[PDB]
């Protein structure tokens, strides 16, 4: 079924009413964020709007709104934001949540799509956990449309909801397979200058006349894969460059969205969903995309693909 | 001064009340297009919404809104859309307008920023003209914010208007300088496979650790230069790749926006504003950006930069 509301969908997708309540609460925060971004005041140094009687940069505004939603749910024990990665007690029980409140906040003024990412874990820990342990993950996407993209672990597909004029979130798409195509989204392209293996990968994409779409914002750049049902996103390090992407706040949540969509993730060797978060600031390189492009990523950077070898053993 | 309405700005920017009427009418089309995109139904094959009694894909919907706005203005003789590049008589007098109704329409479903581009020429022709002859040019930008970016030829600056919640356009930025920075937006990157000059140019940017920002969509990709006051957009052809960008509907309009903002444009040899549109669907390579980036682009393609010589001949 499509065309159902987020509440109706969640009743079908999970027996866990507390997880559904948390995802509805977070949808209200996303709706409010989208409106605060839509008529923010953008200046030399920041884009701002108000939270109550105060004026706040939109990323901080988003952070407040998300903590407030988690507290209102009553089903959150700890929340952690990528802004201030200390664990905050949200005075509830059931789940702990890590979020990146506004990926792309620095380029709101340019009017490119920006977004929110969050992962939901059962229990009271946001370290010593893996992405595979998430109950759900989701993104809010603030573009010419406002969408809310959700994966419930253990229930098929990644599901897109459109914000309607009357405030409701309507189920508009389900993705269950990522196919092979000719789209690439190359993060940290500068690394090709001194990582010859990344350069070789990029050169392959260019030689095969792939389409380039990359904004530097993880939300849109990975959402496009889910929507188009094809593509490859990469973000690779070099000796001289370092890893910007956080496992807990960004990479694990997105990994669930991609893998629930029938895509694959990699850090070079393994699914990003099998990496333990040791510390909340832990960084990683990553790729997301179709099967063959992930094998290519792994073979080109590290010679051998574990994904390929994994597949060759479910075959035999 | 900022905070003024579109109408207040236009009364300061030009004495031409007919040009102002046209630009206000177009702003209302842009406001409507933004809504149609925001609420479109994106299905298996298209993103669709309503126009009167019809459901239409959003690019075609935008096309109809823009022709309707031009007819309603009473001040447009001919209009030409990139979707069907023939002249259409809008039953008015004063200006002829060329437009690209929805740049990026095929990626609406991805929720990436998309936009409208148009140029406004006095009189009755849209061929045998140059970009420099425009009265004005503008883009509508459909992102998480809805903006209308306007240049009035002969009046300083490029001017950004934000759509407020009350449905009105408010002046929020004037750009008059484009500085040097480390941002590139490389269109047609596939051409580096078999255009060694473009390959070298991209090497340069990568060697200097530039930030990449490109979504296929001329509008956001060029708008970011105006907003950040830095950067370089390029689109260069190779023997195995066509030139996709149209001079009339896209490149000349955006040239006026960039040059009014204190940047520069180039086809490799000259401002895009000096190229004659011979046929409505004529194509061109292009770059837009800061002074030094445009000099580099020209030297990369030809060894010498006509821009560099021009700037010297004045200094």
């Amino acid at each position: 079924e499509l065309g159902d509301s987020l509440e109706e969908f969640l009743a079908k997708a999970t027996t866990d009413k507390n997880l559904a309540r948390l995802l509805v609460c977070m949808g209200e925060a996303l709706r409010t964020i989208a409106f605060k971004v839509r008529t923010a005041s953008c200046g030399a140094t920041a884009c701002v709007n108000t939270f109550g009687d105060e004026q706040l940069a939109v990323d901080m505004l988003a952070d407040k709104l998300l903590f407030e939603a988690l507290r209102h749910s009553h089903v959150c024990k700890y929340a952690c934001s990528e802004e201030e990665p200390i664990l905050q007690d949200m005075e509830g029980e059931g789940f702990s949540v890590a979020f990146d409140p506004l990926d792309g906040s620095s380029i709101v003024d340019t009017n490119f799509t920006v977004g929110t990412i969050f992962g939901v874990w059962p229990g009271d820990k946001l370290t010593g956990i893996t992405g595979r342990d998430q109950a759900a993950s989701a993104m809010g996407i603030y573009g010419p449309r406002t969408t809310y993209v959700v994966a419930i672990n253990g229930f098929p597909g990644t599901h897109e909801f459109l914000l309607m004029d009357d405030g409701k979130w309507q189920h508009v798409k389900e993705t269950t397979e990522i196919k092979e195509g000719k789209l690439f989204s190359p993060g940290n392209l500068r690394a090709t200058f001194d990582n010859a293996d990344y350069e070789k990968l990029i050169n392959y994409y260019v030689s095969e006349k792939y389409t380039l779409r990359y904004t530097g914002g993880m939300v849109p750049d990975v959402n496009q894969i889910i929507v188009k049902e094809r593509g490859i996103f990469t973000n690779v390090t070099s000796p001289t460059t370092k890893a910007k992407l956080r496992l807990l706040f960004e990479v694990a949540p997105l990994g669930l969205l991609i893998e629930n969509a029938g895509g694959y993730s990699s850090d070079g060797k393994q699914s990003v969903l099998d990496k333990v978060v040791v510390n909340t600031d832990d960084r990683t390189q990553v790729a997301y995309g179709s099967r063959d492009e992930i094998i290519r990523f792994e073979e080109t950077l590290y010679g051998d693909s574990r994904l390929k070898a994994e597949l060759a053993a479910a075959t035999v």
